[PDB]
C-alpha cells in the first residue's frame, strides 16, 4: 500500500483579520508545511464551495457538444486563434477523459489596456449563452472574486511565514490586472473507461496525469471527496487524503524561484480513478510586469545566487512547457 502525506488541515480565518500574533501562529504553519511535504488545506475560509460544486455540476453536465465547439480554445477550433488559455478544453470520446473549462480575471475586457495592447497571456472570456446556462456567468465570475479574496489572505499569510511584510506578495496580486485563472475540470466516470485515457507511472500506478510542478506563485484548489492525488516526499509517493470541505494549497515554481527553493514547488500526479469528480483549481499569478526579487531566507544576508524573473515571462514560458511535458488537457 502507498502512506498517506501529510497534509496538516490550518485555520486560516485570522489572516482575514486584525490579529497580528494570530496572524504569525496561522504563517508558522503554512511555513511548517511549506517545507514538509508542501501541501496543506485551508480550513475556515468561508467560501460556500458546496455551491460551487454544484453551480459547476449543473453547467458541465448541461453543456452540449455544440456549444463546446463554440467555446474551444484554438488547440480544439483553428477559428479561435486568440482563445490560448480562455474557453472549452472537449474531451475525445476513446481517448481523452478529462475536460474543462477555463476562465480568466473579469476585468480582461475588449477596453482593457492589455487586450488593446495584444499583450501575452491576456484574453477577454467567453461564455455560453446565457438563455442555455442562466446565472453562471455571473456565478463564475463572483466566484473568481470570492477566491482571489482567499488568495490575497493566503498570500498574506506566506509573506509572514518567509518574515515579510504581509503586502509583500499581495501588493503584485490585484484585480485590474492579475493574471489568475479559475479551471473547471470534469473528470468523467466512463464504461468502458478508455485505456488511451489511463497512463501507468514508472512504479506501476495507474494515472490520469503525469509528475510536475504547478505553474503558479501558489495554487488554490478544490476537490470533490474522491482521493486522487500523490505528492513526492522523500519516502516516496504519497496520498493526499481528499477534503472537500477545505481547498488543497501548493506552491508553485514561482514561489520557488523567488525563495530558492526553500519553499519548493512539490511534484505531485493525478491517480487514475474511475469516479465522477471535479477538480477546480485557482492559480494564483501576479501581473504580466510583476517582478519580486528572489532572496533566500536560509541565509543570514537574505541574499540569492538567482536572476529576477518577470511573472509574465514565467507564466507564457510555464504555461507551453506543462504542454510540452504532459500534453494538451
Ligand atoms: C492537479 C489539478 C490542480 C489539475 O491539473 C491542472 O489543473 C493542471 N493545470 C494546467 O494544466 C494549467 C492550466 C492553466 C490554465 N489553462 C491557464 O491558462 O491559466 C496541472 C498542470 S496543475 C487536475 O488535473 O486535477
Ligand atoms: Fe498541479
Amino acid at each position: 500500500s502507498v502512506s498517506k502525506a501529510n497534509v496538516p488541515k490550518i485555520d486560516v480565518s485570522p489572516l482575514f483579520g486584525d490579529d497580528q500574533a494570530a496572524k504569525m501562529r496561522v504563517a508558522q504553519q503554512i511555513d511548517a508545511a511549506s517545507r514538509d511535504t508542501g501541501f496543506f488545506y485551508a480550513v475556515n475560509h468561508g467560501i460556500n464551495v458546496q455551491r460551487l460544486s454544484q453551480k459547476t455540476k449543473e453547467f458541465h453536465m448541461s453543456i452540449t457538444p455544440e456549444e463546446k465547439w463554440d467555446l474551444a480554445i484554438r488547440a480544439y477550433n483553428k477559428e479561435h486563434q486568440d482563445q490560448v488559455r480562455a474557453g472549452y478544453y472537449l474531451s475525445i470520446p476513446g481517448k481523452k477523459a478529462v475536460e474543462s473549462f477555463c476562465y480568466l480575471n473579469p476585468n480582461f475586457t475588449p477596453d482593457h489596456p492589455r487586450i488593446q495592447a495584444k499583450t501575452p497571456t491576456h484574453e477577454v472570456n467567453v461564455w455560453p449563452d446565457e438563455t442555455k446556462h442562466p446565472g453562471f456567468q455571473d456565478f463564475a465570475e463572483q466566484y473568481y472574486w470570492d477566491v482571489f479574496g482567499l488568495s490575497s489572505a493566503l498570500l498574506k499569510g506566506y509573506a509572514l511565514a518567509l518574515g515579510k511584510e504581509e503586502n509583500f506578495f499581495a501588493r503584485h496580486f490585484k484585480p485590474d490586472d492579475t493574471l489568475a485563472s479559475v479551471v473547471l475540470i470534469r473528470y468523467p466516470y466512463l464504461d468502458p473507461y478508455p485505456e488511451a485515457a489511463i497512463k501507468t507511472a514508472a512504479d506501476g500506478t495507474k494515472l490520469s496525469f503525469e509528475w510536475h510542478e504547478d505553474v503558479s506563485l501558489i495554487t488554490v484548489l478544490y476537490q470533490s471527496n474522491v482521493q486522487n492525488l500523490q505528492v513526492e516526499t522523500a519516502a516516496g509517493y504519497q496520498d493526499i487524503e481528499a477534503d472537500d470541505t477545505g481547498y488543497l494549497i501548493n506552491c508553485g515554481s514561482y514561489m520557488a524561484h523567488l525563495t530558492n527553493n526553500y519553499y519548493k514547488a512539490p511534484i505531485h500526479r493525478v491517480k487514475w480513478v474511475n469516479a465522477e469528480r471535479q477538480s477546480l483549481p485557482f492559480f494564483v499569478n501576479l501581473g504580466y510586469d510583476s517582478v519580486i526579487d528572489p532572496f533566500d531566507p536560509r541565509e543570514p544576508n537574505g541574499k540569492s545566487d538567482r536572476e529576477p524573473l518577470s511573472y509574465g515571462d514565467y507564466l507564457q514560458n510555464g504555461l507551453v512547457s506543462l504542454i510540452n511535458k504532459n500534453g494538451q488537457t
